[PDB]
């Protein structure tokens, strides 16, 4: 596992990840303070799989509930009240257990931080910061979904529980929780959530603080629209708006560019997300995946959230897609241990680790054919992938000697290496 930083010291931890989302939306209901241990007890499969880490839940308690008509949630994390680890996820000692034998199987563990709001008015909790000393988003005047002078970034739906972050002791307190989650909890690196509201800048100054040499990834999701008319980013692409905000946090970007293709263009469009950038610099921070516990379905209960999900028909050619191309990809757990995807993803991980690929490899699309066609210049080997494509051999569109490496869906899903 390659360690550094990229040459525009974005970290990314070498550019050789393979995540595994290590959890899907209603845990907590189906699993009710289960899921540490049946991490603990799947890590072995975990690290046989292939991840080089996980991404784990909020592990700040969350006794939060709401409901509006059929729709119901809350514990989640995303509404968390205090750092008290004794959550809806599991104990304290069951996270210590879990995150020990993860790391013991050499998957690092990513904790998912929530910085920008807080469960303000849970009646009882260890952190209580009083109105009036600026600690709070509201202590300011608040006109709409804009900076104020209480925090410099978008507010959650209200407001009302957005966190001044910028103030010294805001600041301070995240600082600290970050360097224990590392120091006890054997944090690996944090997954930024909702990173629209606060400013990119303070993520990087958390990560100098606590773990300089970890790797972190941001949540940015906005699209152009949700600018002023005056921003740039008002008519920018989706690229250069999450670009923009790993070149300020110093941290690599969930592609939320290839996301937006994925869901509204062809297969073949698939190459306008940050990961086909021709610029390294560029492709290297993107951070693909194909659903997550926000845009996807979920066992149990109203399917989930599913905001923005990939149809059934994609699937395949979607991980086929992120698990041979440039970034660093992320892989769903229920795609993964609950859906079937396994073997194949089983698979694909296998050919992206024997060709070399990583998060700078160069990709070329090819032009001639139907759906996508791609050129992977792994370290190791080179790749031809063509996913729902008329393309007949590999040699029609790169020069070697190819094998079949992966032949699935009726040929829709084919991968050749050299
Ligand atoms: O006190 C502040 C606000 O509190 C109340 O808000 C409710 C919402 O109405 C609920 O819908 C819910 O919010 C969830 C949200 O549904 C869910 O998607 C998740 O959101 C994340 C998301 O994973 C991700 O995309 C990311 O970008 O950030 C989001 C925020 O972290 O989690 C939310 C929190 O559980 O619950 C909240 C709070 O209970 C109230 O209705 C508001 O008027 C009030 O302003
Ligand atoms: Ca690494
Ligand atoms: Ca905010």
């Amino acid at each position: 596992d390659q360690a550094g930083k990229s040459p525009n010291a974005v970290r990314y931890h070498g550019g050789d990840e393979i995540i595994l989302q290590g959890f899907h939306w209603n845990v907590v209901r189906e699993a009710p303070n289960d899921w540490y241990n049946i991490l603990r007890q799947q890590a072995a499969t975990i690290a046989a799989d292939g991840f080089s880490a996980i991404w784990m839940p909020v592990p700040w308690r969350d006794f939060s509930s709401w409901s509006d008509g059929s729709k119901s949630g809350g514990g989640e994390g995303y509404f968390w009240h205090d750092f008290n680890k004794n959550g809806r996820y599991g104990s304290d000692a069951q996270l210590r257990q879990a995150a020990s034998a993860l790391g013991g199987a050499g998957v690092k563990v990513l904790y998912d931080v929530v910085p920008n709001h807080m469960n303000r008015g849970y009646p009882d909790k260890e952190i209580n910061l009083p109105a009036g000393q600026g600690f709070w988003r509201n202590d300011c005047a608040d006109p709409g979904n804009y900076p104020n002078d209480c925090d410099d970034g978008d507010r959650f739906i209200g407001g009302d529980a957005d966190l001044n972050t910028g103030h010294p002791q805001v600041y301070g307190m995240f600082r600290d929780e970050f360097t224990n989650l590392r120091s006890q909890y054997g944090a690996g690196g944090f997954r930024f959530n909702f990173v629209r509201g606060y400013a990119p800048e303070r993520v990087n100054s958390w990560m100098t603080d606590s773990a300089d040499n970890s790797f972190c990834v941001g949540e940015l999701w906005k699209g152009p629209s949700e600018y002023p008319n005056w921003d740039w980013r008002n008519t920018a692409s989706w690229q250069q708006i999450i670009k923009d905000w790993s070149d300020r946090a110093k941290c690599p970007v969930f592609d939320f560019a290839l996301k937006e293709r994925m869901q509204n263009g062809s297969i073949a469009d698939w190459k306008h997300g940050l990961n086909g950038n021709p610029d390294p610099r560029w492709r290297e921070v993107a951070v693909t995946f194909v659903d997550n516990h926000d845009t996807g379905y979920s066992p149990g209960q109203n399917g989930g959230q599913h905001h923005w999900a990939l149809q059934d028909g994609l699937i395949r050619q979607a991980y086929a897609y992120i698990l041979t191309s440039p970034g660093t990809p992320v892989v769903y757990w229920d795609h993964m241990y609950d859906w079937g995807y396994g073997d194949f993803i089983r698979q694909l991980i296998q050919v992206r680790r024997a060709a070399g690929v990583r998060a700078d490899s160069a990709i070329s699309f090819h032009s001639g054919y139907s759906g996508l066609v791609a050129t992977v210049s792994g370290s190791q080997q080179t790749l031809v992938v063509a996913l729902n494509s008329d393309l007949g051999n590999p040699g029609q569109v790169a020069s070697g000697s190819f094998s079949e490496a992966v032949n699935a869906s009726n040929g829709q899903v084919r991968v050749w290496r050299s």
